[PDB]
């Protein structure tokens, strides 16, 4: 009846006194109209899955849905209701791969109820029968639905494709739906721990929206149906999580990238729900100027683009206050995260991340005390990022084993060598080390936080602890407090930069990028080797890093010392001449 997940009175996106929802609104229409002129999905199965199909019937019924439901051009309802009954005659969705279940029957889901009352009843039978037999009955079978006791994201994809599903078709088969909502609601309870308590997402800022919007399709959609979301959003952390997505976007608008994140943020629809349900224009502020950003094929080209509009046009996005609080930190987490910036005006002031964490959770690289610097419009320290699959995945595979001997660490992205962060004699990090934030403070003059990365090294140094601060709003410090074993060993404090690298001294190296100066000065220890490293490796499978170089210092410690290493990174302007206590 028009039910599930875009109530006919949320139908507020009709109001349009904003300018993004406007626009918004227009780039759908024109991409309703694009897939017009374009023939349904096949079912090809590309390398054991059909997840693609599945994702582009769903953003099509979206698009064709959404289109129609706000214009009436049965040109709209007529493809909708023709890819509709394609996939709904599709032999199966593919049980092998559950998620393609999952998204495939999202998409009858919806599709079913949105265009309810102008599709036929051939077509409302078919997809009766499909949604059963082809999604709910084979989550059924133990044989595809082991995803039930994990705490992965397949839990929260598969739970909300199938809970949504039977809800568009409850009347038709009440009871069944009772026991998968139960259910739903019991086995959704594992992945959403994951958020606990600050609302951090361990593989981070790219990764998090596919889990998340999934978890919330289910919560609208019991609150829609059952009128009751039988407390899942009080799951503690859950509701924060926002801020976290909020806050790892960095002052030059772009992601902290750790691990197999891609540094470009995007509109995301999961965050316009959280800040209409946390009453937070911040989220706004931060997804307005994604949207800034943004180009018009991103936003057409992404799945669940038409959840912005159902989440976002409630409030509009004219005259955001400008968010106040300068520092989110979660310790007591997978990757322990310190995000600290000066001002919320993007490309202006000055901002720091710094991340702890264990490389055994997923996407990882050895990167633990790794961390940005942004200084106005310039990212002066960066990370890599991923080197994308099957580029190494020939010859010599792998790439997704974890252990100390992997393969996945010899890839020259991934490990220590190539993140701003220590090494000793060239080896890499402590793969089941575990580091995470034991202190920090907001103070806006001395803005810190301190990482124990202990364990990080532990074969190598008895005791490693790093901080980073923002002084006086001005400039940055890092500080490694260093207790050694008992050999001298030689220390490489590495940074990545696209700036361009002159060693003008003896422990000053000075960059350039952006028609502007940073200077790296190294206070401490007191006789360092000034260095750069070609950011080209020597082996031709890892893809190539033009524009970057590594910067630094190379140290040699004594043994059953304390030594401490001592870098500022002093942008433009009239400061410095300060202390090293910490
Ligand atoms: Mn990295």
């Amino acid at each position: 009846l028009i039910m599930t997940t875009e109530d006919e009175s949320v139908i507020r996106s009709a109001i349009q006194t904003d300018g993004v929802w406007k626009e918004y609104h227009a780039i759908m229409i024109e991409e309703a109209d694009n897939i017009l002129g374009k023939p349904n999905c096949q079912r090809v199965i590309l390398g054991r899955r059909l997840l693609e199909v599945s994702r582009e019937c769903l953003r099509r019924t979206l698009l064709l849905g959404y289109a129609y439901r706000m214009t009436g051009e049965v040109k709209y309802a007529k493809r909708a209701e023709s890819e509709l009954d394609n996939a709904a005659d599709f032999v199966d969705w593919n049980p092998s791969h559950f998620l393609d279940v999952a998204e495939m029957t999202t998409a009858m889901a919806i599709g079913y109820d949105w265009l309810y009352n102008f599709i036929s009843d051939q077509t409302k039978l078919k997809i009766e029968k499909a949604i059963e037999t082809k999604g709910l009955n084979p989550s059924l079978d133990s044989q595809y639905n082991s995803w039930l006791y994990r705490n992965n994201n397949w839990n929260q994809v598969c739970n909300g494709g199938i809970t949504l599903g039977a809800l568009a078709i409850y009347d038709k088969i009440p009871t069944l739906a009772d026991e998968l909502i139960n259910r739903a609601v019991q086995s959704v309870k594992l992945p959403m721990s994951v958020y606990a308590p600050d609302g951090a997402y361990a593989e981070g800022y790219s990764y998090w929206g596919y889990g998340t919007t999934y978890n919330l399709l289910l919560i609208d959609a019991l609150e829609n149906v059952m009128g009751t979301d039988y407390n899942l959003s009080q799951e503690p952390g859950f509701l924060n999580t926002g801020k976290f997505i909020q806050n790892m976007l960095l002052s030059d608008g772009k992601s902290f990238n750790y691990g197999d994140c891609s540094s470009s943020g995007r509109v995301s629809p999961a965050m316009f729900w959280f800040a209409n349900r946390t009453a937070d224009k911040d989220i706004l502020w931060s997804e307005k100027y994604q949207f800034s950003l943004s180009s018009k094929k991103s936003i057409r080209s992404y799945r669940y683009a038409v959840l912005a509009l159902i989440w976002g046009a409630s409030t509009s996005m004219d005259n955001l206050p400008k968010p106040t609080q300068r520092m989110w930190v979660s310790s007591k987490t997978t990757t322990p995260v310190a995000l600290m910036r000066t001002t919320w005006d993007y490309q202006q002031g000055l901002s720091i991340a710094l991340k702890g964490g264990t490389a055994q959770s997923g996407h990882t690289h050895l990167d633990a005390g790794s961390f940005i610097f942004i200084s106005k419009d310039t990212r002066w320290s960066t990370d890599l990022g991923p080197q994308d699959y099957n580029s190494l995945e020939s010859k010599g595979i792998d790439l997704w084993n974890k252990s100390q001997e992997s393969d996945r660490w010899k890839v020259f992205r991934y490990n220590n060598l190539a993140h701003n962060t220590l090494s000793f004699d060239n080896k890499y990090q402590n793969v089941n080390g575990y580091a995470t934030i034991t202190d920090f403070s907001d103070n806006e003059n001395y803005m810190y936080a301190i990482a124990d990365l202990t364990k990080i090294y532990e074969g190598q140094a008895k005791e490693v602890k790093r901080g980073v601060a923002i002084v006086d709003s001005h400039y940055a410090a890092v500080r490694d407090e260093v207790k050694t074993l008992g050999q001298p060993t030689v220390i490489r404090w590495n940074m990545v930069t696209e700036a361009q690298p002159a060693i003008i001294g003896e422990h000053t190296i000075q960059l350039s990028q952006n028609g502007e100066k940073l200077l790296l000065e190294v206070e401490s220890p007191a006789k360092v080797r000034m260095k750069t490293w070609s950011a080209t490796s020597p082996n031709s499978w890892d893809a190539k890093n033009p524009g970057v170089t590594f910067v630094g210092f190379e140290a040699e410690l004594r043994p059953n010392t304390t030594e401490v290493l001592q870098v500022k990174l002093i942008p433009e302007g009239n400061f410095d001449s300060n202390k090293e206590i910490m």
